[PDB]
């Protein structure tokens, strides 16, 4: 049966994980994806004590709701391509800490953000520094035996499965894999269905959200350009058996749980249509 | 860093995992590989309670000594190729329970036994049943996001990297990888150094021991046909950045602790001559 998860930032903001995990179970999800983003509050998770780490493991084992993956979007703030050597070193230290964290709490996959730089302008130097930082991250990941899976991004350097496969070929490492976002993939000039089929033996997780050209965030399900039934059809037929994660940001909604319930039923209807 | 690890059965027996991990720490090992073999005793680990599983996580985090991998030799007794449907079901159940155990406890890689059958003679039907059992196993691993790694075996069906690569290509799944034993890879008529280069983007871990033509188990370090310095050179030059696990049964043989320290330094000496 198909594992279905919810993004952390879809649910109420608390740092009590047992409550967060119990809520996910109640809403019918098998898992939660943790965000380690640009904010200092989530960034501080990497400096958690042994007891804070073991408390998360406790809540997981007790509720049965897994935290198999981490979204590492902190690299938008501290990119690995930064020609500011201080910022780049901060980005690699965050990579090191996310992997140790992953080891500590049994996170299966760290989703990488494919930005060479975000708030600054890319050039050849940012692309070379990003590539080297990726090799270095993947080396750390080989030692720890932790999967780093590159997201297909809201950003041209990594805006297709083909571009992620380029990096995968260059790296040639079993611990570097693919985590496509079917929304991000659908908002450029890609052949989406061929891209999905092309990545198959590299795809470890799928992000599920709607988008429009140039709009990658908070676009409501059904109001964008993503052909969900087609994407699930292709993935199923091509032999994909991994998890799907509903990505939304309803932490700011009046009733986060009610929004998540509606999004879950909407996504599930389309999975069912496509044979799953 | 080269992560160096020690097989469970190279250390004194029992179920206090805290003491064992502590022992491996003072001996200078980064990690311990757990065994889930043919004994009811070790199989009952798959039936541990949430509390037993948590106590193991606690000890790992306390000591800093990881348990990143599991040797799953239990399939010799309950093979996936068995023409006895009841024996086959048991092996599949074991596979399922091992994946969940790996989830609960944060094990990175489950090392699979590459035998269609072991105590019976193989035929087209056992090969077929083993093939479909593997596929079922890999689908379970994809949902859970747990790596299953095929060991290079003391058995003709999987006696090279090439054989494991054949299965890897057939399965075309990121959760099926490769776990070469350089002893077993050397105990046949293989081109060893070619094999290790061939498998490189699939190799997640490496078993280190010594063997002879025909003889597979416990030949002391240096007395077999394994060219350690050359194997370590091939892997170093090819871009391997993963762990090495020293396979020993010291738990029997004289002063177990003093034997693993000799073999630890013997392995490290061979690695250092190879550029490492
Ligand atoms: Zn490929
Ligand atoms: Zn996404
Ligand atoms: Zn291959
Ligand atoms: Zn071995």
């Amino acid at each position: 049966q198909i594992p279905l998860g919810i993004y952390e930032k879809a649910l109420p903001a608390g740092e009590c994980w047992l409550e967060r995990l119990q809520l996910a179970k109640t809403l019918g999800f098998d898992f939660v994806e943790m965000s380690v983003d640009e904010t200092d509050e989530r960034l501080s998770r990497l400096d958690w004590s042994r007891e804070q780490r073991l408390a998360l493991v406790n809540a997981i084992v007790e509720t049965g709701v897994r935290v198999p993956s981490m979204c590492l979007s902190a690299h938008r703030r501290f990119p690995l391509g930064s020609e500011d050597d201080a910022v780049r070193a901060q980005g690699l230290e965050i990579m090191r800490k996310a992997i140790q964290f992953a080891q500590d709490v049994g996170i299966r996959v760290i989703q990488l953000a494919g930005y060479d730089v975000y708030y600054q302008e890319a050039n050849n130097e940012t692309r070379r520094r990003f590539r080297d930082g990726l090799k270095e991250s993947v080396e750390m990941a080989s030692r720890a035996q932790v999967t780093l899976a590159m997201e297909i991004m809201d950003y041209p350097l990594m805006n297709s499965i083909s571009k992620a496969l380029g990096y995968a070929h260059y790296l040639n490492n079993p611990w570097f894999q693919l985590y496509p976002d079917i929304g991000n993939l659908s908002a450029w000039d890609n052949d989406v269905q061929m891209e999905l089929q092309a990545g198959i033996g590299h795809i470890v997780a799928v992000h599920v959200k709607d988008t429009k050209p140039g709009v990658f965030k908070n676009v409501p399900f059904g109001e964008g350009v993503v052909d969900f039934e087609r994407c699930f059809e292709t993935l199923k037929q091509s032999g994909y058996c991994g998890p799907y994660l509903i990505e939304m940001w309803s932490e700011t909604a009046e009733d986060p749980a009610a929004e998540v319930a509606k999004a879950r039923d909407w996504v599930k209807a389309r999975m069912a249509k496509a044979g799953m």
